[PDB]
């Protein structure tokens, strides 16, 4: 339950958020630009505060608020971590008031996952209609590995979740080639 | 947190297990024939008892001990349930001292998932080297939808998890054709 540093980027564990930061995360999370692409649309403050409390005893779920030179970039998570099998799932939503930031969050987040946690593989669940996220991860060398068919209810139809992954060798190859 | 009935089969929620049944489940679970195919190999009694306690406040995770005319058939679960999106994951291990039983557990379990819970889809994670389980689900009309690549550590190598699913229409088609 500690923070991390990558370049001039800080990853603030959710369990170390000051009270302003707790509300900022909630604002980021409930914004239409974020919520539309989440499994649940709206998080009450009560739910949010409880979630953060529960994270204190949930070492397999790590949420970070990313900050860089005074700017809050957005949120990244590494979840359903398993340390024997060395896998985890990645999640990101950027500050909805900023034009970019996702790339920076991803780089720091992958540093944490592959170097600090020494994970072997990272997996992604992304809604099949989330074209901006799909393109984003494909550009970052994430590779398609399947679907969860009809996993999501959207506008009264069931649509798919897409599954992507990156392993440690892939991560290494990116870094060897600067 | 209630039990269910399907034909002459009882599904006993883990939160309603008598103390003998709690130890029987643990015996089923830690047996080499079960454990070899689980994400974790060995569950201590302490962990087990805590797990059952936590299930009392975990409506999205349902574990059942199946019994039929005095015979304990094994365990089935419907987990990571989401009631807006109407999905869940299925899991089974039979009484390792019996030659069959999986089929019976599956039928009752699918009844619970699709009729009682009214889920739209059920998903499976199965280790790629688990040939007996693979054949079993394929025979029961589960359909391949992808992989979690290198998800599992086995004998110091990383192997894959296979993803399968069945939806409500598939379930219906089976039942229409008796
Ligand atoms: C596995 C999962 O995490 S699934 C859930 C994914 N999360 C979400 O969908 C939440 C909503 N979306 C986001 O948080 C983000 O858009 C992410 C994390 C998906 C991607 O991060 P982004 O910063 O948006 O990366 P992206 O490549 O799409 O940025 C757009 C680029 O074009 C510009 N741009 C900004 N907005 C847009 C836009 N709507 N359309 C096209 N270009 C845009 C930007 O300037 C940026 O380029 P630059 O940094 O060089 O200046
Ligand atoms: C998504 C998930 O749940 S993944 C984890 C799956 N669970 C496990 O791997 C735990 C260990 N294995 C099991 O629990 C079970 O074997 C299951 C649930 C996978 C399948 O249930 P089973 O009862 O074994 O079904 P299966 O079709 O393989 O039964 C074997 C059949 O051939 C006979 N048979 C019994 N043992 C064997 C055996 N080792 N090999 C071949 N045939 C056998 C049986 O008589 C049975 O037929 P019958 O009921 O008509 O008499």
């Amino acid at each position: 339950k500690k923070n991390y540093s990558y370049k001039n980027i800080q990853a603030i564990d959710f369990t170390n958020l000051n009270d302003g930061e707790k509300l900022l995360v909630l604002e980021f999370r409930n914004h239409p630009n974020t919520a539309l692409w989440m499994y649940s649309t709206f998080i009450s403050l009560k739910t949010h505060l409880q979630f953060i409390e529960d994270l204190k005893n949930s070492p397999n779920h790590r949420y970070f608020l990313f900050k860089e030179e005074g700017v809050y970039l957005g949120v990244g998570s590494i979840t359903k971590i398993n340390f024997f099998h060395k896998h985890g799932y990645l999640g990101i939503y950027k500050n909805p008031f900023l034009k970019n930031g996702g790339e920076t969050i991803l780089k720091a987040l992958e540093f944490i996952a592959f170097e600090e946690f020494q994970l072997h593989s990272l997996h992604l669940e992304v809604m099949e209609n989330n074209f901006k996220a799909i393109a984003f991860y494909e550009k970052n060398h994430y590779e398609l590995e399947g679907r969860l068919k009809g996993f999501i209810s959207k506008d009264k139809e069931f649509i798919d979740v897409l599954l992507y992954y990156k392993d440690k060798k892939g991560y290494n190859d990116q870094s060897l080639l600067k």
